[PDB]
């Protein structure tokens, strides 16, 4: 829409108070025109069909229950386009500002929120497994990182590659939400699963075995479920990208631990510059050592930690 930007006020799933940046033309919409060529947040009103209606509210003011999973989607796109431009230096998903469009009430008892090829779609949950998933700024920023996957590696959504398409958007939803400094964690969606238990999380970064997901090569899922495993294997990718950052010891190999602002430094160029559509988790060591060379020169500690955790991962 056409009109004059300004600031309104909203609560959302967690119950927390935000202010986010709206469009005024008759109505407030949801409309963030600081940030690109715009960050959009639609209605889908509970039905399947995309993108439904962008937002349009009387007041500006977003407090109803309902509004809170709009208010959390337009707020985590925009911080997820800040931690991409300010620490990356990439604009939106597309590297030219490619405009953000998210719908959020989508379906009914919807449990999953997903990257489509064209915006991102977050379910309600049934309230019981998932609270509305916008809620994680984790969650919102895994699914923004398959549009820059998309649109760079271009990764293919099966097998060893799928999986690895998986595991960059859990390491950089899991960067975006150190970078919001929002009680960060190396656990995946903790925020909006099982609101009535306390202490869990979809997957696990630091420990991938906690919810059964492989933590080496040797135990890696064959069959044909989920793609070839993509949310399964991803597991091996994750824990190493967690001993590259934090260290640590793992079926006795040990990794000194480089940080996580070189984790995404190594893991932003392997993804811009070495990794193909059908790229293997052979390949992923051999675009992430380049990388670190490339940063660091090849006799750095930064080199010898990213070969020390593919190692201890059993990634060869
Ligand atoms: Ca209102
Ligand atoms: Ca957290
Ligand atoms: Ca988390
Ligand atoms: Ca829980
Ligand atoms: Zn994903």
């Amino acid at each position: 829409i056409t009109g004059t930007s300004t600031v309104g006020v909203g609560r959302g799933v967690l119950g927390d108070q935000k202010n986010i940046n709206t469009t005024y033309s008759t109505y407030y919409y949801l409309q963030d025109n600081t940030r690109g060529d715009g960050i959009f947040t639609y209605d889908a009103k509970y039905r399947t069909t995309l993108p439904g209606s962008l937002w349009a509210d009387a007041d500006n003011q977003f407090f109803a229950s309902y509004d809170a999973p709009a208010v959390d989607a337009h707020y985590y796109a925009g911080v997820t386009y800040d931690y991409y431009k300010n620490v990356h230096n990439r604009l939106s998903y597309d590297g030219n500002n490619a405009a953000i469009r998210s719908s959020v009430h989508y379906s009914q008892g919807y449990n999953n929120a997903f990257w489509n090829g064209s915006e991102m779609v977050y379910g309600d949950g049934d309230g019981q497994t998932f609270i509305p998933l916008s809620g994680g700024i984790d969650v919102v920023a895994h699914e923004l990182t398959h549009a820059v996957t998309d649109y760079t590696a271009g990764l293919i959504y099966q097998n060893e590659s799928g999986a690895i398409n998986e595991a960059i958007s859990d390491i950089f939803g899991t960067l975006v939400e150190f970078y919001a400094n929002k009680n960060p964690d190396w656990e995946i969606g903790e925020d909006v699963y099982t609101p009535g238990i306390s202490g869990d999380s979809l997957r696990s970064m630091s420990d991938p075995a906690k919810y059964g997901d492989p933590d080496h090569y040797s135990k890696r899922y064959t069959g044909t479920q989920d793609n070839g495993g993509v949310h399964i294997n991803s597991g091996i990718i994750n824990k190493a990208a967690y001993l590259i950052s934090q260290g640590g010891t793992h079926y006795g190999v040990s990794v000194v631990g480089i940080g996580r602002d070189k984790l995404g430094k190594i893991f932003y160029r392997a993804l811009t510059q070495y990794l193909t559509p059908t790229s293997n988790f052979s390949q992923l060591r051999a675009a992430a050592v380049q990388s670190a060379t490339d940063l660091y020169g090849s006799t750095s500690q930064e080199v010898a930690s990213v070969k020390q955790a593919f190692d201890a991962v059993g990634v060869k």
